C-alpha cells in the first residue's frame, strides 16, 4: 500500500484525491459484528476446529473465499434490484429524465451482468484453491507417519539398542523418508503450477470485469451528455425532447465495444 | 444489454468468451431467501408502507443503497481478511512462494482499501438521492392540497351553485394553481440538475475504481512473472530465490503509477 | 521506521541483523498492566479529566514524560546496584575474573551516573514543555471568550435586531477578534521556537548520552581483552595475572577521552 512517514494512520493524499477532496466516511457504520451475519463467522472457526494441521490454514482460505461469493452474490442481486426501481421511477418523470435514467438502468443492468460472470470465474479460482487444499489434506498424513516413526524409534532406542522392532524402525525411517520426499517435491511443483494459473486466471478476470466496468462508466458518461441542466423558469413551457436515436447509438456504440473485446487489445497499458 | 434473436435466455457469446469458454455456474447458489438476510428484505416493504405517495420509490431507492453500501461493505472487509489469511499462509510454504504471495496479499490489501473509498463516494451519491427525495416528499403534499381543493369545489358546484365557499374556493383553485406551478417547474429542474451531478459524481467513482481496480491486476500480472513453474524431479534442491528486489521494484512503479493518476489522462478511450 | 511490503507486522531484518540473528523475545513479559504500576496510569486519565480542552494533550505530554523520568530513574538506580552486586562477586574468584570484573563495574557506574545527567537534562525538556502547555492554556479562556461572543450576538439577532446589546456585542467581536489574534500569533511564534528549541537541546542531550554510552562500551571491549579464555586442564597451576596496570592505563585513556569530549568534534558523522 502506500503510507507516510508518520505515526499517523492516515496516509498521503492520491493525485486523484488532490484534485478532488476524500468524502466523509459513509454513514452504513453499522454497530453490530459487521461480518455476514453470524454463522459465516462461526464457520470461520469450524475450519480449523476439526480439519488437518497443514490444512487448516487453506481449509478457512478456499471457504473464506465462499464467503467473498456469498456476499458478492448480495452485491450482484441487490445491485441488480436498484436498476430494476431506478429505471421505474422515470415513469413519474418528464420525457428526457424517463429516457435517460432507464437507459441508466440498462448500463447498471449489464454492470450487474458483468459482475456475475465475475463470481463465476471467482468461483473457479476457489474451485483450483479447494484442490490445492486437497492434496495438501492429503499430505499431511505422512508428516504424521514420518514424526510417529522418528518418535518410536528415539524412544526404543532410549529404553534399549537391544530391541527386535528397531532394526525394522530404521528401515521404516528410510522407507518413510522416501515415501514423504517423493510428494514433497511434488507438492511444491503442483502449488506453484497451480496458484500461478489461479491467479493468473483470477487476475484475467479481474482485467475483464474492470475494463468492461471502465467501459460502461465512460459511455454512461456519454450517456449523461443527453440532460440539459438548464435552469427553466417557472411559467415558460419545456421543448420536446429529441436524443431519442442519439442515446440509442450510443448504446449501439457500447454494444459494439462490448462485443469487439479481446484480450489482445488492452486500453489500460501498465508501464 | 446483449441478447440474441431466440426465446431462449442465454445470450450470444462474447469475443473475450470465444477465447476462453464460460465457467460452470457457481456453486454457491444458495437455497434460501439469498437477498441480505430478512431485515433488509421487510425494511425493503416498510419504505412504501408509511410514506408519501409520490416518494414512495424514492424513498425504497435511496435506503435500498443502503443495502448496496451494507453488503458491499461486507464485501471490502471481509474480503479484507482474505488478504490477511492468504498472505499468512505465505510462512508454511517456500521463500519463492512466500515472497510472491504476501506481495499479492498487499495488491489485494489496496484492491480493498480503493473498494472502501468507492463506498465512501456511493454514500455521497446516495445522500445527494436522499436530498432529492427531501424536496420531492416536499412536493407531495402541495398535491394533496390542489386535489382536496378540486374535489370540494367540484362537490359544492354539484349540490349547489349558490354556496358561498365556491367564490373563495376557485380563488383557491387558483392559489394552489400558481403555488404548485412554481416549485413544479424548480422540481424538474433540480431533479435534472441532482441526477446529472449525481450520476456523474458516481460513474466517475466508478471510472476512478474501475482504472485502479485494472492497473493492479496488470501489475499483478507482472508481479506473477517472478514464479518459476519448473517441475523440478525429487531428490534434487533448488536454487535459492533472488526476485526480492525485482517484486520490489514491481511494486515501486505500481505505486508510481498510482500517485500519478489524473483525470486528465486515461488509458481507457471510448470510441 | 522500516517495514517491509507485506501485511505481516515483522520488517525486513536490518544488515547488523544479518550477521548475528535477533534473539528471542524476552522471558520478562509479565502478565499484568506493564505501564509503570496503576497510579501512573490513573494519572494520565486524570490530566485529561479537569483540564482546559485545548491543554489537555499537552498536560498529558509534560507529565508524560514525567513517567519516562520516574521510570527512568529506576533504571538508572537499579542498575546502579547492579554494578553494586557485580563488582562484589569479584572477590569469590580468581585474581583475573576480580580485576576484570570490578573494572567493569567501574565502567558501569560511569553508565548510570551518565545516565543520571540524561535525565536531568530530559527534566529541562520537560519544564519548557511545561512552560509551553501554560501559555497555550493560558490562551483557551480568549478562544472560550470569543466564541460566547459570538453564540450570544448569534443568539440575539436571531431573536431580534432591535437589541440594545447587539451595537455593542459587534464591537465585542471584533474587542476579542484583535484580542484573540495578537497572542494567537505570538503562539505559533513561541510554540516554534520553544520546540525547536527544547528538542534541539534534548536530541543535543541524546547524543551527548549516545556517545558517552558508545566510548566507554567500546574501551569495555579493550578492557575485555584482557580475559584469558585458555581451557585449562585440571591439575595444572595457573601463571599469575599481570595485566594490573594494562587495565588501569585503559581507564586512563578512557578518562582521557572522557575530559576531552567537546561538542566540536563529533566521531559519528551523518551522510
Amino acid at each position: 500500500m502506500h503510507r507516510t512517514y508518520s505515526l499517523r494512520n492516515q496516509r498521503a493524499p492520491t493525485a486523484a484525491e488532490l484534485q478532488a477532496p476524500p468524502p466523509p466516511p459513509s454513514s452504513t457504520k453499522s454497530k453490530f459484528f459487521g461480518k455476514a451475519s453470524i454463522a459465516s463467522s462461526f464457520r470461520k472457526n469450524a475450519a480449523g476446529n476439526f480439519g488437518p494441521e497443514l490444512a487448516r490454514k487453506l481449509s478457512q482460505l478456499v471457504k473464506t473465499e465462499k464467503g467473498v461469493l456469498r456476499a458478492m452474490e448480495v452485491v450482484a442481486s441487490e445491485r441488480r434490484e436498484a436498476a430494476k426501481q431506478l429505471s421505474l421511477w422515470g415513469a413519474d418523470n418528464d420525457d428526457d429524465v424517463s429516457d435517460v435514467t432507464d437507459k441508466l438502468g440498462v448500463l447498471i443492468y449489464e454492470l450487474g451482468e458483468l459482475q456475475d460472470q465475475f463470481i463465476d470465474k471467482y468461483d473457479q479460482y476457489r474451485v483450483t484453491l479447494k484442490s490445492i487444499r486437497n492434496i495438501e489434506a492429503s499430505v499431511q498424513p505422512s508428516r504424521d507417519r514420518k514424526e510417529k516413526i522418528t518418535d518410536e524409534i528415539a524412544h526404543l532406542k532410549y529404553k534399549d539398542p537391544q530391541s527386535t522392532k528397531i532394526p525394522v524402525l530404521e528401515q521404516e525411517l528410510v522407507r518413510a523418508e522416501a515415501e514423504s520426499l517423493v510428494a514433497e517435491a511434488q507438492l511444491s511443483n503442483i502449488t506453484r503450477e497451480k496458484l500461478k494459473a489461479a491467479y493468473s486466471y483470477m487476475f484475467d478476470s479481474l482485467r475483464e470485469l474492470s475494463e468492461k466496468f471502465a467501459l460502461i462508466a465512460g459511455y454512461g458518461k456519454a450517456l449523461l451528455e443527453l440532460l440539459d441542466d438548464s435552469p427553466v423558469t417557472p411559467g415558460e413551457a419545456r421543448p420536446a425532447y429529441d436524443g431519442y436515436e442519439a442515446s440509442r447509438q450510443i448504446i449501439m456504440d457500447a454494444e459494439s465495444a462490448l462485443e469487439s473485446w479481446t484480450l489482445d487489445m488492452a486500453a489500460v497499458k501498465p508501464t
